[PDB]
């Protein structure tokens, strides 16, 4: 076997047992890695488990591209049954831990059980130990990684959780290298529930490559193509922050809990403003187009800015000064909580306060109040911090505020306001893990323009475009696993991927093979949700928030415009037709058989009727 | 006598003598105060003196508006014979020193002589002393003022020089409250040449007012008019920083030593970027429309930004990040040196380096090199730093780089590139103290738009507009002395001024009375220059820099356009006709008699032939 090790590191925190599981080359070829491998593991090992119980499996899954010098191939997938959504949950982050896990001889790391006290997992090739982290517990993510490196050396990959993870904030994430984050659906809370403070990894092994020279050649070509792309200069300057102006121009910038798609103060929180306050730039392993832009916040502290962070903690909160939004951003990284769900939870509180629903709490534009709430959420201080720490779905159940609860499947909607964007609304509605733009950022195509540089339509071809994008963004890139931005942003040819894959693994994958592996992952993931939800499931699970159907844009040429539910419903049926799912969004028996998921049928039938 | 004290504090640092000069009420009425009073004093007391010798007079002149609660009436004029230009030199700054000097019982303070060692002047009502400042010498302006208040208390007004003043940098200024500056033509160097490190002032006396009730009424109306003006909100947000975009849009933003009027990276150093970096907002005494916008620079330090500072230290130097420009800005303030002349001098060096004329030094866009040169100028360290510390006129004589030496009469050109703006070019050409936009910011009217919110033309009305603006901006406002921005930016009515002047002094001044006093000051100032130049004077003294006639814009729909020498010369003759001046730029015997300036006739006749 080349590329894949066929090895998965297993750590049981309850028993202290550490072992290496060998999985068949057939499974590796069939699921490829990252999310695929994770979905296979969770389907088999997390049936009916409580997300915060010792039985949940915390998975760190790499893929064949990882550990090797592949173009922006320093990504890693973190997965577990989600404490926020109750379904399959995952996330991705660039981190040296990805390079080291693979160079240490493993394709993935699976943590089960729960330690008796705070501990961290140490991995140096074949030497794996569960060590006491009593001294680290309570420290920020930044401080935890800094201290671990002060002991073991700079040459290690470190994954940590901060107080939000330790306190089981439902959208707590895993942090690496002060800025890289993974696991919006609460991977950080699953990590915290096991009393797992960090993971330190070092690898030195040579990963067996089927064609060393092709690999080295293809990689050099791709790097050069990136360096020579016309978008490279502007990408180097603004990175994802170029989307603030682009979204504002197109009425897609979430403003005041998604109330409007335009923000009057977007310029003072945009990419140009960011350029003027940038002090450093860093990136993920093996990437020659770094986009981790670091600024100084209002308190003079370094903060790494990404578009989503700014959109959800800036315009979405009615906060118009980038230096202030940057303080909130830093807090999220330090505490280890998702900037998106954090911002949407805060915005939800702000709307409830302005409406008189909540007697106390911050209002839109209130930076000091937003900062205090962010901190109270991470430390679960007071009734408000505790409520908001649960996310908008849970919070809305308690407050009767479902009308303005911006989420899909319990996962908070990200940085694109879709009052007039049917395809993007469908992307959020059908995202495998819950509302996220990860799997299909189709709004650009719907508009005809993109950040590096209108008539509302429900054409069934939009459902086809979303499935196509999900195959690449929610499948391929989450399985390799590698950054999708070189392709998305600078236009690196997708042809490099199946070639790099054969050069590495020696297996020839055609685009249809890849499209099929991605579809298998999608149906398996959906199957997981259906099974864990005990068959209680229908098409409404794939609907975007009610706000986009009952309210419209508040300003500009498109004022009053919104989504037509009837037409959205028809577009959803088209999505199901293309995926081979029934009108409830559940995979059909024939579809499962065709995707080599026969094993799913018996289990799903114990819970509902299949078609 | 009301309003005016009719008293001038006299401090001789050579003899240690402190006395109070009582001057005539008719002189007070005739010159009003500020620059008018200063020009009267310099004509009489700085005849033929070397600017850096003990005989030069350093004047801190206030007017009837000062010390009283008048709308933005906390300004102060600092004047002396200029070490940079060799003629009349002055500047203005907002400072509690203004309020305290007048409440202490004086209309002005005149310092003559030179101390044997560093000293500071201490003024508390009638108690005035020259005290040792040996421990303060060498400290920054910020630290000097901070330490003085730690001794004397926070309720004092303080004026200081930093190392640039101490080291006689030709464009050294006087600084107050970390950000307020005065005296571009080297007032700081004059102060430093006297070994005067600072002036600390405290006043408690009630200033006699003709009509206290009218004064209170008018000020209140004016304050409310400011608060309710349509421009108030945007002014509060961006202040003068709104000019970066306005100038860039109009090809008037000095870029790379005025090479072009358009900067490709203007957005990253503009007013919106500043808003996203603002952490504090300060202002001058008695102002309800504060514009001292404080940001954190690239090193996390506070830096108060003004348009000119950013245009001359940013676009003019090819530096496109506001955080970096802010480091240069803070250095200028700390060292006590003019941001404009500093930037124009650094830009001059950058062009000479690029052109190979200088073999060592910073080039455009080199922030680290610019910072090092700014520090070397302040401390006069090295041949290059010592040369640039002399100003562009002097530096150009040594390097043979007159072609790109942007100055008029030795004073560096400010933040408006006039390749296609004849009236603004004439404003710079005729400015009483040398190149400055202070006396006539006519570019706004020439274009038809303003920052608060084209066809070239040499229409003789342009000269009439420059004269009208000079009467107000270089006359009235420099004599009161009060901020001209409420009127300029927010549209406060000019009708308040004659009414407040009457309520204060009891003397009624019709607009014609004020225009005559302003022209009187302009002709007296002109007479001072001619006299001091020993009659060596002609119309070329009032010409804009050669570059605006010799080259044109480098981009935009106006690419290649420049000023025309013949049409400019005709426009200048129109300016002379309106002012009653020779074709050499010297007042006519009839004009001098007209303005009650007969005493200057004998003096000018001794040096040249009058008309
Ligand atoms: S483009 Fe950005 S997110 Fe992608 S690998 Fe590079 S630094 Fe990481
Ligand atoms: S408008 Fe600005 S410069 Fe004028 S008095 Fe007010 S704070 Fe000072």
């Amino acid at each position: 076997m080349y590329g894949w090790w066929g090895r998965i590191l297993r750590v049981n925190l309850t028993t202290g047992e550490v072992k290496v599981q060998e999985y068949p080359e057939e499974v590796a070829k069939k699921f490829i890695g990252g999310r695929g491998l994770a979905a296979w593991i969770l389907w088999n090992e997390a049936r009916g488990v409580e997300p915060l119980s010792p039985e949940n499996k915390l998975i760190f899954a790499a893929g064949p591209f990882n550990g090797l010098p592949t173009p922006s191939g320093g990504k890693l997938v973190v997965a577990a049954k989600s404490p926020l959504t109750g379904g399959y949950g995952d996330g991705n982050l660039g981190t040296m831990a990805s390079v080291h896990l693979r160079r240490a001889g493993y394709d993935a790391l699976v943590v089960e059980g729960k330690a008796k006290k705070p501990v961290y997992i140490y991995i140096e090739d074949d030497n794996v130990s569960i060590l006491s982290a009593e001294g680290l517990w309570g420290k920020t993510t930044f401080e935890t990684e800094r201290e671990l490196k002060e002991i073991h050396g700079k040459n290690v990959g470190v994954l940590t959780i901060g107080p939000a993870g330790e306190n089981l904030v439902k959208y707590a994430v895993v942090i690496s290298q002060e800025g890289r984050a993974a696991g919006r659906p609460g991977m950080g809370a699953v990590m915290g529930s096991k009393k797992l403070k960090a993971v330190v990894i070092r690898g030195t092994k040579e990963i067996p490559v089927a064609d060393k020279e092709e690999l080295k050649k293809l990689s050099q070509e791709a790097y050069n193509e990136i360096l020579n792309s016309p978008g490279y200069p502007f990408w180097k300057r603004q990175g994802t922050m170029a989307a603030v102006e682009w979204c504002n121009t197109n009425y897609a910038l979430p403003t005041r809990n998604f109330s409007d798609g335009y923000f009057e103060f977007a310029r003072s929180i945009d990419g140009y403003t960011m350029e003027g306050m940038k002090v450093q730039q860093r990136g993920c392993p093996y990437c020659n187009m770094p986009c981790g832009n670091v600024v100084l916040d209002a308190e003079g502290q370094e903060s790494e800015l990404d578009y989503e962070n700014v959109a959800l903690l800036g315009s979405n909160l009615g906060i118009g000064k980038l230096n202030e939004v940057s303080v909130l951003n830093r807090i999220a990284d330090e505490m280890g909580m998702d900037t998106i769900s954090l911002g949407v939870s805060i915005a939800h509180v702000m709307e409830a306060v302005e409406r008189g629903i909540l007697k106390e709490g911050p209002t839109f534009g209130d930076f000091k109040g937003a900062k205090q709430l962010a901190l109270d959420i991470a430390y679960r201080k007071g009734e408000l911090g505790n409520l908001a720490a649960e996310g908008v779905k849970a919070m809305a159940e308690k407050l009767g505020t479902h009308d303005f609860a911006m989420h899909v499947k319990g996962l908070e909607v990200s940085g694109y306001n879709c009052y007039i964007y049917p395809a993007m609304a469908l992307a959020y509605g059908t995202s495998a893990i819950g509302a996220h733009h990860k799997e299909a950022w189709v709004i650009a195509w719907e508009i005809g323009t993109a950040p590096i540089e209108y008539k509302i339509s429900y054409d069934p071809i939009k459902a086809q475009k979303v499935v196509e994008l999900q195959r690449l963004r929610g499948g391929l890139f989450e399985m390799l696993t590698a950054c999708r931005l070189p392709w998305v942003e600078v236009g690196l040819s997708l042809d490099y991927y199946p070639k790099l894959l054969k050069a590495i693994t020696g297996v020839t994958y055609t685009w249809d093979d890849l499209y099929k592996a991605a579809d298998r992952v999608y149906s398996l993931i959906r199957a997981y949700w259906v099974r864990e939800f005990n068959g209680k499931w229908d098409r409404k699970m794939d609907y975007p928030p009610k706000r986009w159907f009952t309210e419209g844009l508040k300003s500009g040429p498109h004022k009053g415009e919104h989504l037509d539910e009837k037409k959205y419903d028809e577009l959803l049926s088209e999505y199901y037709r293309i995926r081979g799912w029934d009108e409830r969004g559940i995979p059909k028996k024939e579809t499962l058989k065709e995707l080599d998921l026969d094993f799913v049928i018996p289990e799903l039938e114990k819970v509902t009727n299949l078609e």
